[PDB]
């Protein structure tokens, strides 16, 4: 079991969420796990695998490190930014802050 | 965004834990998200979407109760249990907590 810290959770937390609320803005209604897992492949290349891992902690992953765990979630990121409002962005960030109770810094 | 308690998340992260470590011993390695997924639900007809959902708090279900969300996580747990060593289930236990940080009850 990896350790990862809040800050790493939170970053992570919110590639799902900002995917999720494009996907719910696309469809009308709101994503499935599994869902949510596939549309954020296809559609962004985005590893979800390495996402919910980090997450829920479960799982191991290959670059486990730090500055590269960080690389990866801001390269989703701004893969993702371009797509959602400011609203969506605040949104998904009150949601995180939710899911960890402190504010966090967010990857690039 | 529903509300799932501590003592929710416990249970499931179990869940997701004994069906690892059942994998992590059947195979020799370690599983995967999306292999661990399809490995509960073929064998165990357990659905870790409902269970992903309520650790993450991502993503919604429709039995959203609580006598519920607990008869069919407790559901899970007596399902795997039997295929479970004592060993296995501590460890499972304590990786809960260590995940979640007080001691929580566990499912029937």
């Amino acid at each position: 079991m990896q350790y990862f810290s809040p800050e790493q959770q939170y970053n992570a937390w919110i590639v799902s969420d900002l995917v999720k609320q494009i996907f719910h803005k696309r469809a009308g209604c709101s994503p499935g796990i599994h869902e949510l897992a596939v549309f954020a492949e296809e559609h962004f290349h985005i590893d979800i695998d390495f996402v919910f891992s980090i997450i829920m902690n479960i799982g191991d992953i290959e670059f486990a490190l730090t500055d590269e765990i960080e690389k990866k979630l801001s390269g989703y990121l701004s893969t993702l930014l371009p797509y959602v409002t400011a609203d969506m962005f605040e949104t998904s960030k009150a949601n995180a802050h939710a899911f960890l109770s402190a504010a966090y810094h967010l990857f690039v």
